[PDB]
C-alpha cells in the first residue's frame, strides 16, 4: 500500500544504498522492495529513480562479491551493442553507470562491458591480433573522454589526436591499432561527450552552484536529495513586530539538511543566493506559532543537552506553512529512523 511509513522506508533504503550500496540492497531486499535475484536488482538499479549513478557504479564495480558480479552480468546482458563501434557502445553503457574513479572499479565495469561487446560483435574482435586489446581500447576511450571534457585540464594540456594515437602505440600484441580506427573514435568523442544520465545529485549540483558561501560544505553528496524550496521570513523576535517584507529568506530543504539563504542578485531567470546557515534534521522539532504579530509562525527547535531554539520564521500564508512544515517533519522522521537504524554498531563491535 502507498503507506507513509512504507514509503518512508523505501526512501531509507535508497539513502543506505547511496551511502553503503551493499547495505542498501540488503535493506531493500529484506522488505520486499526488490527481489533477491541478480536480475531483480539489475532492473531496480537501472530503472528506479532516487539512486545515485556513482554508487550504482560502485556496487556493480565490486568484483569480490559473487552477487555483485552476477548483477553486472545481468546489466550488460540487457544491453545490445550489435553493429556498434566500441565508443558508441560505451556511450550507451556510461549512460546508466558512471564509469570513472577507483581503478579496480573501472576495471571490473570495463571488463564486464568489453566481454558483452565481444559477444555482440564477433566480427570486430576477429580484426584484432589479441582480443584483450578491446579492454585496453575501452579504458583508453574512458580516459580520453575524461581529459577531453575535464574543466581542470586546460585546452593546451589536453590530449590531442596524436597523443591518443601515440599512447595506444604497439599494444595489440606488439602491433599498432589501425590509425583510422582510433581516429574515428576521437572524432566521435570530440563531437559529443560520453555523458551519464542525470540523477538526484545533478539537481543538487545545480542548486549548489547558485549558492555562494558555505561552511566545505560540498552539499552535493550522493545520498542528499532536494526536497523542497520555500520563501519564508526570518523572525528574530516573535514577541516584537516587524515589517511584512523584512528578512526575506529562501529555504532549501534537502532530505537530511535544511539550508537557509538570502537572495544575492536577482535578474531575468538568473538568481544567486548567499548562504546564511544550515541546520541538521537530527533532533529537530517543528513547532507552529500564532500570536498578536505573526499569524503563520514556524519555530524550529533542537532537542538533543537542553532544548535549543534554532530559528523562527513566518510564512507568507498558512498554506505555505502547512506544505513546508509537513515536508520538513517527514524528512525529520526519515532522518530519525536512519540513525535509529545506524545504531546497528552493536553488531559491528562483536
Ligand atoms: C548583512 C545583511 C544583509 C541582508 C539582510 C540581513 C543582513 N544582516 O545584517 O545579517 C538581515 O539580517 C535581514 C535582511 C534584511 F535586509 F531584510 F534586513 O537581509
Amino acid at each position: 500500500s502507498n503507506d507513509v511509513i512504507r514509503k518512508r522506508h523505501y526512501r531509507i533504503g535508497l539513502n543506505l544504498f547511496n551511502k553503503k550500496p551493499e547495505k542498501g540492497v540488503q535493506y531493500l531486499i529484506e522488505r520486499g522492495f526488490v527481489p533477491d535475484t541478480p536480475v531483480g536488482v539489475a532492473h531496480f538499479l537501472l530503472q528506479r529513480k532516487g539512486l545515485s549513478r556513482q554508487m550504482i557504479g560502485e556496487f556493480l564495480g565490486n568484483r569480490q562479491k559473487q552477487f555483485n558480479r552476477d548483477v553486472l552480468d545481468c546489466v550488460v546482458d540487457e544491453m545490445d551493442f550489435s553493429t556498434m563501434e566500441l565508443d558508441e557502445a560505451l556511450r550507451k553503457f556510461q549512460a546508466h553507470i558512471r564509469v570513472q574513479g577507483e581503478a579496480q572499479k573501472v576495471e571490473r565495469l570495463i571488463e564486464a562491458f568489453s566481454q558483452r561487446y565481444c559477444i555482440c560483435n564477433p566480427g570486430v574482435v576477429r580484426q584484432f591480433r589479441n582480443p584483450d586489446t578491446i579492454f585496453i581500447l575501452a579504458f583508453a576511450i574512458i580516459l580520453l573522454n575524461t581529459d577531453m571534457y575535464s574543466p581542470n585540464v586546460k585546452p593546451e594540456r589536453k590530449m590531442k589526436l596524436e597523443d591518443f594515437i601515440k599512447n595506444l602505440r604497439g599494444v595489440d600484441d606488439g602491433e599498432d591499432i589501425p590509425r583510422e580506427m582510433l581516429m574515428g573514435i576521437y572524432e566521435r568523442i570530440r563531437k559529443r561527450e560520453l555523458k551519464t544520465n542525470e540523477d538526484h545529485v545533478s539537481q543538487v549540483q545545480k542548486v549548489e552552484k547558485l549558492i555562494v558561501g558555505k561552511k566545505g560544505c560540498v552539499l552535493s553528496l550522493p545520498h542528499r536529495r532536494l526536497v523542497c524550496y520555500c520563501r519564508l521570513f526570518e523572525v528574530p523576535d516573535p514577541n516584537k513586530p516587524q515589517k511584512l517584507g523584512l528578512h526575506q529568506r529562501e529555504i532549501f530543504l534537502f532530505n537530511d539538511l535544511l539550508v537557509v539563504t538570502k537572495i544575492f542578485q536577482k535578474k531575468k531567470n538568473s538568481v544567486t543566493y548567499s548562504f546564511r546557515q544550515s541546520f541538521s534534521l537530527y533532533g529537530m522539532q517543528v513547532l507552529l506559532f500564532e500570536n498578536q504579530y505573526y499569524p503563520n509562525g514556524i519555530r524550529l527547535t533542537s532537542s538533543v543537552a537542553d532544548i535549543k531554539v534554532l530559528i523562527n520564521f513566518n510564512a507568507p500564508n498558512p498554506q505555505d506553512r502547512k506544505k513546508f512544515t509537513d515536508d520538513l517533519r517527514e524528512s525529520i522522521a526519515e532522518v530519525q529512523e536512519m540513525e535509529k537504524h545506524r545504531i546497528e554498531s552493536e553488531l559491528e563491535k562483536q
